[PDB]
């Protein structure tokens, strides 16, 4: 038969994650249902302009890693000596590919949210008895897990519910982090996935890293027990935090800290109370509020608290605020050192709050020097009013909520990939040709920003500017070239 793809354009996973700061990409992974056995020839070929990229093999999911291959367009066979389940990458910004399967390969069972029903998940389980695979997409998320998995663990008559509840985590990490679905720029999440894969070829309990998350074999009720994902899901919530983790002020120390800031926000999303509460890690933690070697002797879970508690203080909107503006820093004030990001902090919180936090920072043993000081002494902002220091979940001492960013709206010049010298971080107008459709009183400023250096069909940033100050970071698609 023939199986025909619409794979609408998702945009580069590499490109999203340096203009989110964060440490790991989200998945390119667009799911076909398809098992191609090992050493099996498949043939796919595309209708259109654009070429595609394609993979055999799921990441985390057999003791090889899955094998990449350039789809030119056109008729293409491909194979794979491991075999696996196909994928297909569309990381243009813009038009959609035809990409249709129609030799090689076997059914496996894909369930789509929104697509559906329990009727066809019936159906499709009973067409693939004992398949390599089940997979499960939702809006946001991926799941490639094992049958027997699936069939001890999944609680419902279809995984509609459960892809729902994956979804909303997600949108609330996102949220966290300042992303959104129709942000621009520094505040568009990106229309990649994050994957969850169960993995039986590693001794690790769970983890995260490029692409996907994954889960060792008897950890997966937490993910696919719709009920154990609401109620004690810890386990997905950190390392789906983990892939959103800025590096920016993550300093040695808070790796298994900053991480649980969106733990922390999905669960009391979720109306349940902190971890930080029920495990009496404020009193632990009050033990050294005000030592001066408070941040050396204690733990990964006591430092967590001072992050919660400047969440509390202005609101849901001040993260979503911190992550946006960490995002619009230049090359030069980008902190390059543990010292250098630990001050930089105490500068960028004060500034999303408005008021002078360096009491706060004092007292759980965060010393800003002379320089810091200096530097949000001249913002002239206002004095803490109340001790924050001492807030709980159960103690809400709240400061004055603020606002969120209103960041300037803009867009790719996706018309016609341009050219531009490596090195290049300013240039008034190749940045003007390089944006289209900017708001009201919205305009470039010129300033060009390529994180990493590199030559070729690379994501480079543009800075854009409206009436009131605010800036934006417009993600464009440029020939970089010596």
């Amino acid at each position: 038969e023939e199986r025909v793809y619409q794979l609408l354009p998702k945009g580069d996973v590499e490109g999203m994650r340096e203009l989110h700061q964060r440490g790991m990409s989200f998945s390119p992974y667009e799911p076909t249902g398809i098992y191609v056995k090992p050493d099996e020839e498949v043939v796919i070929q595309v209708e259109g302009t654009q070429q595609i990229k394609a993979y055999i093999g799921t990441y985390s999911y057999e003791k090889e890693g899955p094998k990449q291959f350039n789809l030119h367009p056109g008729e293409n066979k491909i194979s794979s000596s491991n075999g696996g389940l196909l994928y297909f990458y569309n990381y243009h910004n813009t038009g959609e590919v035809v990409a249709k399967v129609k030799k090689g390969g076997t059914p496996n069972p894909l369930f789509i949210l929104g697509k559906h029903t329990t009727k066809d998940w019936k159906r499709m389980l009973a067409e693939n008895p004992d398949p390599y695979a089940i997979e499960m997409k939702g809006e946001n998320s991926l799941l490639t897990m094992h049958p027997e998995t699936v069939a001890e663990h999944l609680k419902q008559e279809d995984p509609a519910a459960l892809l729902k509840k994956h979804d909303e985590i997600i949108n609330i990490e996102h949220k966290m982090s300042g992303l959104s679905k129709d942000g621009a720029g520094v505040a568009n999440q990106g229309k990649h996935s994050i994957h969850f894969v169960e993995d039986w070829y590693t001794d690790d309990y769970m983890y995260a890293t490029y692409y996907r998350t994954a889960y060792s074999k008897g950890n997966l009720e937490s993910v696919l027990n719709l009920e154990e994902l609401t109620n004690d899901g810890w386990g997905p919530w950190h390392e789906v935090g983990h892939q959103h983790q800025q590096d920016t002020w993550l300093w040695d120390g808070l790796g298994d800290v900053t991480v649980n800031i969106y733990s922390l926000a999905v669960q009391t999303t979720f109306g349940h109370k902190t971890r930080l509460e029920q495990e009496g890690r404020y009193e632990a933690a009050f033990a050294y509020l005000g030592k001066p070697d408070a941040q050396e002797k204690m733990n990964e879970f006591e430092k967590l608290v001072m992050f919660w508690q400047l969440h509390l203080a202005y609101g849901d909107q001040f993260y979503p605020n911190l992550h946006q503006m960490y995002r619009l820093l230049h090359d030069t004030e980008l902190p390059k050192s543990d010292e250098e990001k630990k001050q930089m902090f105490i500068y960028m919180t004060s500034k999303v709050a408005g008021q002078n936090l360096i009491p706060f920072f004092d007292k759980w043993g965060l010393s800003a020097n002379d320089a810091t000081r200096e530097k949000i002494e001249k913002l002239n902002l206002p004095k803490l009013e109340k001790e924050i220091w001492l807030s709980t979940d159960s103690n809400p001492i709240r400061e004055k909520q603020i606002e969120l960013y209103e960041a300037p709206y803009g867009e790719p010049n996706n018309e016609k990939i341009q050219n531009m010298v490596i090195g290049t971080t300013y240039d008034e107008e190749k940045a003007k040709e390089l944006v289209q459709n900017l708001g009201e009183g919205v305009k470039t400023t010129g300033v060009i920003m390529q994180d990493t250096p590199e030559v070729g069909e690379k994501t480079v940033k543009v800075e854009i500017v409206d009436g009131k100050g605010n800036k934006n970071f417009i993600p464009v698609v440029v020939n970089v070239g010596y």
